[PDB]
């Protein structure tokens, strides 16, 4: 199976992970928030939590969200790429 090594930024912390390169983002986001939170908790950092209603997304440096329905590969996210896990509140 193909994999991508990505850097995830969450709460000013970088976390390296190995992710399936072919799955849609949609099926990785909630799973990734849980691994993230495990790492933050070991660092005694407050886990990431849903301010009200809204959507967790993986974002480029400029705020651009990945498409939920496409893979990392299809979106040109490769080894060493960095993504920000961000919550968008619905207001």
């Amino acid at each position: 199976p193909q994999a991508a090594v990505v850097a995830i930024m969450a709460a000013d912390v970088q976390i390296a992970v190995v992710l399936d390169a072919h799955a849609p983002i949609s099926v990785m986001i909630d799973p990734l928030l849980k691994v993230v939170n495990t790492r933050l908790r070991e660092l005694g950092v407050a886990p990431l939590e849903a301010k009200g209603r809204g959507r967790w997304m993986l974002c480029l440096v400029d705020g651009t969200p990945l498409r939920p329905n496409l893979s990392l590969t299809e979106q040109e996210v490769y080894d060493g790429d960095r993504l920000w896990l961000k919550f968008l509140e619905d207001t």
